[PDB]
């Protein structure tokens, strides 16, 4: 049973929020790990732990394990998979012929049997209590269609699943905000921010596949194909929106949403 | 130019040898770290690193970070992936039809582009003068044919280089030499050991995939499946027998290999 989505960011402002945008962002996060504490487990989808071109990832390993922060903010922590649901996830993907990989690490069972988590997945678990997880990546070079019909197909197994199930889809948007910050100024970041929120908050994400791949290479998002797969989950549960924010404290947006059964 | 092959074990007595069989195995590996050391670059075969079902991994990260050694033993350090290396390899196995992912972490490049290390390859490579490596990962669902095929077409692409590159493959053959071992004591893996030794001595390597399942499941041995590839690649580039030798000190046998250019 999928009882509700959490759009997270994975900036380490939201953790140290420094102005009222950010803190509200946070207080968001923080109603999203609240919103979920009675679930069984989580299914997180980051862009920023092992990424392939053209084919989901689906974590097997047992112990998913801190290992690699952003800018050197370190969040000690470990989590585990559960192997049962994350079978189902990736049984279902091959099915539909979804390409999808069983990614396994070391030992296939004990204490080796482990993969390193980043901040991509360690910011959104700050806010949430500890429960067993599935890692699933999104692949770039898979088309609109594919992903959304592997989000459709990911709810399928979530809703039909005798667990309650949270999925929390980690994201972050435009990334050339100030010309100051690594990837300089361009104006398309905040128009795809913009969007992005406009279509969050509004209720009109089923036109996410419409934005063009010109504005999403300029903005230089991380959020689209995720997204995308959370559109695909959407699509086979009801959820409403219960809150959102948005903050650009530096040089990338940042947003953090929840959804729950309608 | 493939210079040549090294066979090489990711056993911790390998490091630290308590008798005279050991001691003469980590010569061998000596000798191989000698006979590379005006190498390139190393392709290095591990079975303790990522492990996919029915796809190879090319790991194309560029730090590669040692992260996991094998009961207590670290061995830290940091070693760099020769990316255009790996690009070519994923490129010629996805030319060729070999099922194979080209996988990233974190970020395509700079800082935070990083790949976790095992003991699969800490070991071996505690042998070798530091250069770029590409890491590969075997599939053990895949088929000996296709196996046999990727060692083939990895040998087509390192004979092509404009680089001098030696082919590393880690394994470690049956895994049930001592009643006190973690799988006790199984004759199989005595058989699989001598036939796997037998086959390298006489240089009759070609009939690695005749040996049937039934051995290979009661055995346990890691080498197998990179065995397979190594062979592949010993078809396309006519290699000759240095030396070699086995020790099996604790539960599992280990061997040390090295082949030149005929
Ligand atoms: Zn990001
Ligand atoms: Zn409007
Ligand atoms: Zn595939
Ligand atoms: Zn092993
Ligand atoms: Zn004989």
């Amino acid at each position: 049973m999928l009882f509700g989505i959490g759009l997270m960011p994975h900036g380490n402002p939201a953790l140290s929020p420094e102005d009222k945008e950010t803190e509200k962002l946070a207080g968001v996060l923080k109603d999203i790990g609240k919103a979920f504490s009675d679930a069984d487990s989580y299914v997180l989808i980051s862009p920023h732990n092992v990424r392939i071109s053209d084919h989901l990832g689906v974590i097997m390993a047992q112990h998913l394990i801190s290992w690699l922060g952003f800018e050197g903010v370190e969040l000690p922590g470990e989590w585990e998979t559960d192997r049962g649901l994350a079978e189902e996830v990736y049984n279902a993907w091959k099915g539909a012929e979804i390409p999808t990989v069983d990614l396994h690490f070391a030992s296939r069972s004990g204490r080796y049997s482990r993969w390193p988590l980043t901040w991509g997945e360690l910011i959104p678990l700050q806010f949430l209590e500890k429960k067993p997880l599935v890692l699933l990546t999104p692949a770039r070079r898979l088309s609109r269609e594919t992903l959304i019909k592997a989000g459709e197909v990911l709810g399928e197994v979530l809703e039909g699943s005798e667990k309650k199930i949270a999925l929390i889809v980690s994201a972050d948007h435009g990334h050339a905000h100030d010309e100051n910050g690594p990837y300089g100024y361009r104006k398309e970041s905040e128009e795809y921010d913009r969007l992005i929120m406009e279509l969050i908050n509004e209720s009109r994400l089923e036109e996410l596949p419409e934005i063009p791949d010109e504005l999403i290479e300029k903005a230089l998002p991380d959020s689209y194909w995720q997204m995308l797969i959370m559109l695909g989950a959407m699509h086979r549960v009801p959820v409403k929106l219960v809150e959102s924010a948005y903050a650009c404290p530096t040089y990338f947006g940042m947003a953090g949403a929840l959804w729950v059964r309608e």
